[PDB]
């Protein structure tokens, strides 16, 4: 925890209330009084290639937006940036104590929120999340996403609920996006995301019964593509995309 | 919400900062005015065999106790009474806004915390977990827990933490606990925990390398035990009696 100076350089995460400061689309990269930053507070998440990554919590009027517009930056960075965002995130629901009510402060040793005048902490937040690829027979259910818009298809994705396991939450998340049904549930891996700070799990799923019925506000449109007449998919390198890749490796393995 | 009168009956959550009320022993059934209850607040966290469980946020002198001291009395029980103690606990540290520092209140449409100033609210937070079962030829890895001592031995577990995958955790954990290195790992299941709010995710893994390292401070002892000579294990209907049994399956698989 710093206060910024003249000469001070790198990269920058100036992150308010779910968005974070990208200039000319850019994860801003420079002098801080190049970017009207110096006397301000910022805190050191990292380093990329040896250079330090900065949050700083103020507002910007202009250019704000979301990390998942750095993602074709570098993974590593939009861990690195995403992970700021969720930390401004952490410290603006934890001013004050939960508990007591008086102004609470970071810990400096590790990542959480430290008391004054009591001595319950809070500390970072993971939420469960499930991933799923779902097929029928020589067939994969692809789907647009609303909110994204980049006319990708990919595969259906939910927050498993209190009370409820990964299985169940698979179960529950696809009936409600797309009115269907279905069977053997095979896990296939977990991936951690920055924000919001989640753990989702890699689940591929066979279509048991049911007509699609999408959710026209979580779904643009759903269908059943063939494992070798695809659409655009989502980037190599991300989970969705491996698990529409093993999706289509089963459908190779029974029809060729 | 409802505040408790004289005719008042049925099971009672009555917890305070992590533990509830176990009178002789046992989670309380019967009148209020038995239980010194009447005129208090008191929330319906659901039923058991048709009959209110209230969840009464106050303190006891006596026989204050954990809530897996009634594990053993019905799970279905258990559930609502862990999740009766999580939902005081979660009631507790969201008393103020971490916001705006200003007193809230529960939503009685669903289980948040609603504001009286500003808008923003908070939800029940649930804890990824993994656990495992470690094999190494004809033996599995079985432990006695510290805080646990009913002179069973189970399987290790600990909590995923942030930026880490499940499989990274059980790496990690199984590094910590035990001092060994594993391969191989499995996914079999998930389960929902009560108290604190938890989905662990259960694992096989089979040992790579190291000898047994016991954290001291978190097991009594850890051994090597043959999937045929075995120990107190954790009753039946637990997630790692499963996996104990799912283990014990692949020894017998390769050497009978
Ligand atoms: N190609 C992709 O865009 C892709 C692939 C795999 C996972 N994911 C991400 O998994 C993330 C999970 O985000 P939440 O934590 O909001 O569920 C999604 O936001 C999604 O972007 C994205
Ligand atoms: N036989 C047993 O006692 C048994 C079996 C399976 C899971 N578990 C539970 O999984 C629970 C996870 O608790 P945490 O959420 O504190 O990790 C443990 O407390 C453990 O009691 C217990
Ligand atoms: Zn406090
Ligand atoms: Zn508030």
């Amino acid at each position: 925890d710093r206060i910024i100076e003249k000469l001070d350089h790198g990269w920058w995460v100036v992150s308010h209330e779910q968005k974070l400061w990208l200039p000319k689309g850019e994860l801003p990269y420079g002098e801080a009084a190049n970017f009207d930053l110096v006397g301000q507070r910022a805190l050191q998440i990292g380093e990329w290639q040896g250079e330090p990554v900065w949050l700083v919590q103020q507002q910007r009027r202009h250019d704000m937006g979301s990390v998942r517009q750095v993602i074709d930056l570098d993974v590593g960075l939009f861990q690195l940036a995403g992970r700021g965002v969720q930390l401004a995130e952490f410290y603006r629901s934890h001013k004050y104590c939960g508990y007591c009510g008086h102004e609470m402060y970071p810990s400096k040793t590790e990542w959480a929120m430290l008391c004054s005048h009591c001595r319950e902490r809070y500390y970072p937040q993971i939420a469960p999340c499930i991933i799923v690829a779902i097929r029928r027979d020589d067939s994969i259910l692809l789907a647009q996403h609303t909110r994204h818009r980049n006319g990708v298809h990919t595969v259906l994705a939910g927050f498993v609920e209190v009370g409820e396991t990964l299985e169940q939450a698979v179960a529950r998340e696809v009936m409600e996006e797309s009115g269907i049904k279905v069977k053997n549930l095979r896990y296939v891996t977990s991936q951690p995301w920055p924000f919001p700070q989640s753990l989702m799990t890699a689940f591929m799923a066979e279509y048991d019964s049911g007509d699609i019925v999408i959710d026209p506000k979580e779904l643009l449109e759903a269908n059943w593509y063939r494992y070798d007449d695809l659409p655009l998919l989502p980037p190599p390198g991300t989970v969705a995309r491996r698990l529409i890749e093993d999706t289509v490796a089963m459908c190779r393995a029974e029809y060729e």
